[PDB]
């Protein structure tokens, strides 16, 4: 009646383990890791009280490839099987999707204590832009910055950057190579080339000012360039090796944030702070509730974050509505009539409040916005475990929870025919968004509590976007003076580009390319060059 002689042989096997020929050693540690994997799945797919998983072969790994290239062709296939609930593996993290305005409502409106976007989003983002602000602090601390910027992104603001945009805008036609319209009347450009320098130099003008958009024209602007670089997926995994591009990275972050705060402190030298920019701003206006002020370092480095924010969202959606423009010779028409209605055949200089009297240009924006959501995925850790509403399914902490609006733009039940680009579906409702009800203040302003609807290009909750109208009031001023000055086509066989999902934005997978041709060939564009 002996289990003992069973214990010495689990010693004995052990030991015989051990010494294997290494070759089926190092056999032993990937196939028995990869049995456990496939044993693990199918035992997890039995608790009630868990979301389905997507089948992975590959641990750790999991469903990254797939989701990576394709993440609405992935959503699509796993709705289909499962549901708007399932989980996946990504490179180490379990996800925990959502799909629809439900969706919507469980992750943008999750309560403080259950999730938390900065465990998930830290990484990505400290590195590029310092410490002390957004993702690198708590979130009552994100609140008031917010609130901050916010501050400067006033109507009467917007009033004073629709000119000083129009003025960068008609500068980058008179003087980059990719237009010169005061010599070549028509021309090809790769979108992803214009519109990345467009929006840096209109950004800065107005956000920045004068003297920060001076510096582009020097060298300086390479590090602008070099930062630039450092913003990408790969930081969620490898946010810090010591390599050659997070050497630049880093050496930018402080160069560039090293001449905000000399201008910061020139200013405060001089007293010379008004109400010009986003910098005169926060150095009037950057004291959290409890008196403690930001300092300098953070002042600067939250510049550079609402800056490289406002640079990658933007730049990708000014292009795809050249991209979707390009084919739609009627729409241009269309939009054109509209400027000239509005602003009297151009005898009328284009200001904030005119913008307001464009509908068909806002909805052109408000479309590609739906087609183009430029952040396919929105990411929270979980803190506590969460019950899933009319399920049995709770979400335990370590999990992250997945949202995706922009997937929800592309659904046939919430948009007739969401595949074809279509302005005129928003007739009658061209605002950038509105609270269909109740409202909320969770420290920078009210803003819808029911975050239930099928559109929502700037989330929300406590994490939504700030930038909306500053970002309408950016592409207004561009889109309305491309349209005045410019028509545009494709090359022969060219059509819209598929979205790029693997990069930070759904930018357009180029090269993208376009050809202009001046309205009025003999247009000259003043000024000195
Ligand atoms: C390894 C194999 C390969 C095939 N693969 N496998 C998987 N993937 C992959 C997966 C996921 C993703 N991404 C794309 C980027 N994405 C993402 C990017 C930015 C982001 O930002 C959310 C927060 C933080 O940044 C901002 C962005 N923003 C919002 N408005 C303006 N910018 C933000 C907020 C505030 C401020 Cl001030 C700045 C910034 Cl940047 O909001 C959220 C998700 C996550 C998924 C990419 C590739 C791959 O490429
Ligand atoms: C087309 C332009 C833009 C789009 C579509 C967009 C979209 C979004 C979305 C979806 C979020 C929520 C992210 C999340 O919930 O995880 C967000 C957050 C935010 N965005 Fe934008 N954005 C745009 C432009 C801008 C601009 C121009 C600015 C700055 C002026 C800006 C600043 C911010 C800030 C400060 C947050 C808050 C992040 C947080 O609270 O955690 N965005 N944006």
């Amino acid at each position: 009646s002996i289990v003992g002689e069973a214990l010495e042989y689990v010693n004995i096997g052990l030991s015989h383990f051990l010494a294997l020929p290494l070759a089926q050693r190092i056999s032993l540690i990937i196939i028995i890791p990869f049995i456990y994997n496939i044993v693990w799945q199918l035992l997890y797919s039995l608790r009630k009280d868990r979301p389905p998983l997507v089948f992975y072969w590959i641990p750790w790994v999991g469903s990254a490839v797939v989701y990576g290239m394709k993440p609405y062709e992935f959503f699509e296939e796993c709705q289909k099987k499962y549901g708007d609930i399932f989980s996946f593996v990504l490179l180490g993290r379990v996800m925990t999707v959502y799909l629809g305005p439900k969706g919507h409502e469980f992750v943008f409106n999750a309560k403080l204590a259950d999730v938390s976007a900065e465990a998930a989003y830290a990484h990505l983002t400290t590195p590029v832009f310092g410490k002390g602000v957004i993702h690198d602090c708590p979130n009552s601390r994100l609140m008031e910055q917010k609130k901050f910027v916010k501050g400067a992104l006033t109507k009467e603001a917007f009033k004073s950057y629709v000119p000083l945009i129009a003025e960068e805008v008609y500068k980058y036609f008179r003087d980059s190579k990719n237009f010169r319209l005061n010599e070549r009347t028509t021309g090809t450009i790769d979108v992803m080339v214009t519109q990345p320098e467009m929006t840096i130099f209109t950004a800065s003008r107005s956000l920045l000012g004068k003297e920060m958009r001076a510096k582009l024209d020097t060298d300086f602007a390479y590090l602008y360039s070099d930062l630039d670089k450092g913003f990408t997926p790969i930081n969620f995994v490898f946010p810090n090796l010591p390599l050659e591009h997070y050497r630049k990275r880093d050496h930018a972050q402080k160069a560039i944030s090293g001449t905000y705060m000399s201008l910061i402190k020139e200013r405060r030298k001089n007293n010379d702070i008004q109400d010009r920019d986003l910098i005169d701003s926060l150095m009037k206006n950057s004291t959290y509730k409890d008196g403690v002020k930001m300092t300098d370092q953070e002042i600067a480095n939250l510049l550079i974050g609402v800056l490289m924010g406002g640079q990658h969202t933007s730049a990708a959606t000014s292009a795809w509505i050249l991209l979707h423009l390009a084919e739609r010779p009627d729409v241009q028409q269309e939009l054109y009539e509209e400027q000239m209605r509005v602003l009297d055949g151009g005898k009328k200089e284009l200001t904030y409040d005119l913008l307001q009297e464009m509908p068909l240009l806002n909805q052109t924006i408000k479309e590609t916005l739906r087609m183009h959501h430029p952040l396919h995925s929105l990411f929270r850790k979980v803190m506590k475990d969460m019950h899933v509403p009319n399920t049995s399914y709770v979400i335990p902490a370590g999990y992250h929870v997945l949202v995706s609006p922009g997937y929800t733009h592309l659904r046939d039940e919430y948009f007739p025919n969401a595949h074809q680009f279509n302005i005129h579906r928003w007739n009658n409702d061209s605002a950038s968004s509105y609270s269909v009800g109740e409202e909320v203040d969770y420290g920078f302003g009210a803003i819808s509590k029911g975050v239930s609807s099928p559109y929502l290009p700037f989330g929300g909750g406590r994490h939504r976007c700030i930038g909306e109208h500053f970002a309408y009031c950016q592409l207004g001023v561009l889109m309305s003076i491309f349209i005045r000055t410019l028509k545009w086509h494709y090359p022969e066989g060219k059509t819209v580009p598929p979205p790029d999902f693997t990069s930070m934005v759904t930018l357009p997978t180029g090269p993208a390319k376009i050809i202009w041709e001046k309205r009025n060939p003999e247009q000259k564009i003043g000024g000195r060059h």
